Formats: C-alpha cells, sequence, structure tokens
C-alpha cells in the first residue's frame, strides 16, 4: 500500500482478503481434525493428508461458509488440492 494506505488498510483489498481467508482456511481446516495449531499446517497442504473424506470434508465447507457466506461446494475438499487453492475457490465464489 502506498499513498492510499489508509484506504488499503481500512479497505482490505482482495489481496488481504485472499491472504485473510487463507489464514482462516488453514485454521478452519485444522480445527476440523480437532486442533487449533496452524503452526503445524501449511497453505500447500493436501486436505486428504489432513484427514478429510466426507465428515471432516463436510465440517469444512460448513465452516468455510462462514468464510464466504454462500453455499460453497461440497466437492471443494476434493476440487481443492491444497489450502492455497481453497482460498481461490472461495475468492472466486466471493467474486
Amino acid at each position: 500500500g502506498s499513498h492510499m494506505l489508509r484506504d488499503r488498510l481500512a479497505g482490505l483489498p482482495r489481496a488481504e482478503r485472499t491472504a485473510e481467508l487463507v489464514r482462516l482456511v488453514r485454521t478452519s481446516t485444522a480445527t476440523v481434525l480437532g486442533h487449533d495449531d496452524p503452526k503445524a499446517v501449511r497453505a500447500t497442504t493436501p486436505f486428504k493428508e489432513l484427514g478429510f473424506d466426507s465428515l471432516a470434508a463436510v465440517r469444512l465447507r460448513n465452516l468455510l461458509n462462514a468464510a464466504t457466506g454462500l453455499r460453497l461446494p461440497s466437492t471443494l475438499v476434493f476440487d481443492h488440492p491444497n489450502a492455497s487453492a481453497v482460498a481461490g475457490f472461495l475468492d472466486a465464489e466471493l467474486g
């Protein structure tokens, strides 16, 4: 942010949003497994490994919803190879 810092700051553009949702996704996801430790979680981490199939995959979308507010896809956990991606899908779903 330059010049229009204030705006940017109190504007949180897509960037911040994407980077924002991401952080959330990470936790949100990890939260599914049953832990609140993102440190042990990356953005390029495969959900599968995280431990997602259906139940956990469901909880995600559910929580993810709170990240967006729409009826996110249930196959996201599948269409999404990693969190980094999840962010996009959400972003694309938001815009």
